[PDB]
Formats: C-alpha cells, sequence, structure tokens
C-alpha cells in the first residue's frame, strides 16, 4: 500500500493489480477542471501506477484493460493534483500513466521527493513539487516551496517523459538521466504562481545548493536557482564534503 | 601578439601596454552601431585584453589609464563583434574588458574556442560563437555552426562576468565556474539570427554531446541541443570512453 488516500472528501479510491500495479480512481474534478486528490502516503513501486482519467474503458499500459473512473461523471480532469498533507516523504520507483484522457499531473509533497527510475505516460505536462498548493478562495492560487530545505532527489535510473518536465524545490540532487520535452528546474524558497511563474523568493537561512550529475534528454532546458549564496553544481557521480 | 588584425579594412589597431595587456582600438561603427573586426588570430593571455569603445581618456580596470579611440568619431559601438577569419582557433586565458561605453561584445571564431579562466568587464551581453557570422548586403543577419563539429571548451579556472553570456558552438565541454547574469547555451548545428533565435538545425553526421562539470552561478540557466541522437551530459571531472 504504497499510495493511502485522505480519509476526507479529497481522497480517491486506490486499488491494485496483479503484480502490484496501483490503480488510483481520482476524485470528480472541480469547476476548474482540477481533480484535487489528497493522501497520507504517495509512493510508487517498481510495478507503477495508474491515474484513471477515463470516460470508457480501454487499455492502460501499467495495469491492462481497465474499466472507466466513475467518479468522472461525464468529464475529464484538465489537471490531476496529488497533495500528500502529511509528514511522509514520497518514493517514485516506477512509471506513472493516466489512463484515459490525457491530463496535467503534479505531485506536491513538501516532505521530499525520490524519483528512481520513474515516469510519467500520457501526461502534457508534470511537475513534482517539493512543497505545497495553495488555495484561497477554494481555488488553487499556486504553490510554495518557502521555509523548506527538503529534497527533490532523482536516482541512477532517472525519470523519463515525452511531456513537459517542471521540478520544484527547495534543491534538487540529481543522478541519472532526465528525458522530456522540456525541463524546467526552479530552485530555492519561493512562491509560485499555477503556471510556476516564480511571484516572490526567500533568502534561506543557509545555502540551498542543486547537483546534476547524469544525462539530460530534452529540447529545452532551464534552471533557476533563486536562492542567494547558492548556485547549480555539475559534479561527478559523487559530492564529498 | 595573441591578437593580430586582418590587414584589410576591417582590422583595428592592436598594442600592449606593460605586463602584456593589448589593447585594441576598434574600428568604426557602421550605421547598425557594429564595430566589426577581422583578426587573423584572437587570443588573450593571462595579462587580458581591453576593447577600446571610449570618447573621453579615463581609467581602464585591466590596462591602467587609457586615451580615447580616435577611430570612434564620436559614436561608440553598441556591438563589438571579433570575428576570427582565419583556420586559427582561439584561446582565452584572461580577462576581456569594454573600456568606455558599455557594449554588447562578440567572437567568433569557426575553429574553435577555449577559455580558461577568462572573462569579460563592462559588457551588457557577451556571445562566444564557434560559427561565423552571416551577412547579407552589408548587414549582420545572424550566425552559423552548420556544418561544424569544433569545441566551445571551458577550462578549469572558469568564466566570469556580470553581464548576459552566451555560449553558442557545435559543442561545449565545460570543466569550470561559470557565472553570468544570465547563462544561455545554444548548441547543435545551426542558423541563429542576430538575437540568437534559432532558426534551422542540422541533423549532425556524428553525436554532438555537450559535457559540463563545475559549477553555474547566474539568475537563469537555459540549454537548448538542437542535435539529433544527442544530448547533455552532466559528468565528473573526466569522461572516459
Amino acid at each position: 500500500n504504497g499510495i493511502v488516500p485522505d480519509a476526507g472528501h479529497q481522497g480517491p479510491d486506490v486499488s491494485a493489480v496483479n503484480g502490484g500495479t496501483q490503480v488510483i480512481n481520482i476524485v470528480t474534478p472541480n469547476n476548474e477542471g482540477i481533480s484535487h486528490n489528497q493522501y497520507q502516503d504517495f509512493n510508487v513501486g517498481k510495478p507503477g501506477a495508474v491515474l484513471n482519467n477515463a470516460l470508457e474503458a480501454g487499455q492502460s499500459q501499467l495495469a491492462g484493460h481497465l474499466n472507466a473512473n466513475s467518479n468522472l461523471n461525464g468529464q475529464a480532469a484538465s489537471l490531476i493534483l496529488n497533495e500528500v498533507v502529511s509528514r511522509n516523504p514520497s518514493f517514485l520507483l516506477g512509471q506513472q500513466e493516466v489512463f484515459g484522457i490525457a491530463a496535467e499531473y503534479v505531485l506536491s509533497n513538501p516532505n521530499g521527493i525520490t524519483c528512481d527510475g520513474c515516469g510519467f505516460i500520457n501526461t502534457s505536462r508534470s511537475s513534482l513539487v517539493v512543497g505545497n498548493p495553495l488555495f484561497e478562495n477554494g481555488q488553487l492560487k499556486g504553490y510554495s516551496t518557502l521555509n523548506n530545505t527538503n529534497l527533490l532527489s532523482l536516482g541512477k535510473n532517472g525519470l523519463n517523459t515525452t511531456g513537459l518536465l517542471d521540478l520544484i524545490a527547495p534543491r534538487i540532487d540529481s543522478r541519472g538521466k532526465i528525458t522530456a520535452a522540456e525541463i524546467s528546474a526552479f530552485t530555492g524558497q519561493n512562491t509560485f504562481s499555477q503556471h510556476f511563474d516564480i511571484l516572490s523568493s526567500q533568502k534561506p537561512v543557509s545555502a540551498l545548493d542543486s547537483y546534476f550529475f547524469g544525462s539530460m534528454q530534452s529540447g529545452r532546458i532551464r534552471i533557476i536557482n533563486t536562492a542567494e549564496g547558492s548556485g547549480v553544481k555539475l559534479a561527478g557521480h559523487h559530492h564529498h564534503h
């Protein structure tokens, strides 16, 4: 049970199929088109996980044949926002697939996210946010990495997608191959709009250097570290003191 | 004599001061505001080099007190374009300073450029182009890295500027600290506008991977490798076969 939904009204239904692949019947999208799913734990194992955004039965790459998601009510999600609300970090050790209608994907976990052999299938854009979503008056206003020093770690088995990729965290430590249509890595302690415009930045109490080793295969790479006194280190497979 | 001007009408006057610092009295700017300087050799040693864009005498950081550049005729250059027209590559082992009116700076050398401890003082933007400028009807139309596999190398002593920085080459191999207001690295075999818009791209005969080791300290980093079958490698201090 790597994925454990919150017991409240934004907790989706989660089950597993043979091999261990988890299937998430995401919650009904709201008027903004956002399926806002809340979790006590969000972790993906080697067998992967499927987010069911399908209006009709069909074939999932990771799970096989699947039924439509009856939570949808005729309208698929535009954005699938997965928010870890507890203090548990997330480990993504396999692929995640949006089954059905392609959508944007966000995973927010201010406690940390580790990817190692992860990836995103049938997503137009996938964003990993070591931070929290910001809501005001019931609407998604953006995201915050303020007052946070936790890591977005990417391990030696890398991260693959053919959609856009955002890596949003106080700091990043990447050691593998990242493939995406475009890679945007925005680091430091920031507030963001829902589009990942940087709206404000804090000076951190201590340095927030990000480290990249491995490779990047993409059409465009953009890296912005807003933290004063910090930078982007391109090191080898180890970074010793 | 690291810097040797072309004998023709776009060859500037070059001399040296005590310590070996070279001083270039750049050619009169044309109607586009471009001082287009052509060289048989362009190399900067540890003592550095000064591009004289001054309308009045004053104090250069690298060379001391200097006279105004009498080639200017009351109008300073907006862009100082330094074009190596021979087959000799360029080695930049010290700082380059635009003395006088701040300007944009370009060095084009399709044979290769190596920076090691180089930097750019009093430049709003500095661009290192392992390629050629393109002229049509007497005007600067842009730049080309087509049909070229030469390197832009940045050594362990790095490259520093407080202005914008463009690194434009078939491939880049960087091993030091790059500091700039923004870093834009556009690699592959491309044509560019005068603003470094990518206008076209070729598929190279063989892979053109770029390698970065060291660090980047900047407000924004953008990397675009247009070469199919190639990528951006973040390796350690060596990249062994």
